[PDB]
C-alpha cells in the first residue's frame, strides 16, 4: 500500500573516516578525518550533525573551531570535514554520530573509544619504548 519505502534508485553517500584510536585518556583528542565521497557535488545540499553520546562528556569540536552540542543540531560546511574529539571520561567513550542528509539519507557512525580485548600485560609486547 505504501510500506513506508520511498522509490528512489540513487547513489548512497560513503563518508570515508580515518580509523580513530581505540584507547583514549581524558584530555585525549581524537582527530577524525572524514571525507564524504559523492559524485557530482550538491544542489544547496547541507548536511546535519549531531551525535548522541551515551557516555555523557566529551568535547567535540569542528576543524573550523565549532564546538558541537551532542543535544544540538550543526550543518556541516562541506563533504571535506574534520572533527576533534576530546574525551573527558574515565569510561567507555560512547559516541554515536548521525550525518544527515538533505535528500534524506541519514547516515550513522557508532564510535566505541576506549575498547579493552583484556590481557592487559598477558599480550607479552614486553619491550617499551620512548
Amino acid at each position: 500500500m505504501n510500506d513506508d519505502v520511498d522509490i528512489q534508485q540513487s547513489y548512497p553517500f560513503s563518508i570515508e573516516t580515518m580509523p580513530v584510536p581505540k584507547k583514549l585518556k581524558v584530555g585525549e583528542t581524537a582527530e577524525i578525518r572524514c571525507q564524504l565521497h559523492r559524485d557530482g557535488r550538491f544542489e544547496e545540499t547541507k548536511y546535519f550533525i549531531r551525535y548522541f553520546q551515551p557516555d555523557g562528556a566529551g568535547t567535540l569540536k569542528m576543524s573550523d573551531g565549532t564546538v558541537l552540542l551532542p543535544n544540538d543540531l550543526y550543518p556541516l560546511p562541506g563533504e571535506t570535514f574534520r572533527l576533534y574529539y576530546t574525551s573527558a571520561s574515565t569510561d567507555q567513550q560512547t559516541v554515536d554520530v548521525y550525518f544527515q542528509d538533505s535528500f534524506g539519507q541519514l547516515q550513522q557512525l557508532t564510535f566505541s573509544f576506549n575498547n579493552d580485548s583484556s590481557k592487559e600485560e598477558e599480550l607479552e609486547h614486553h619491550h617499551h619504548h620512548h
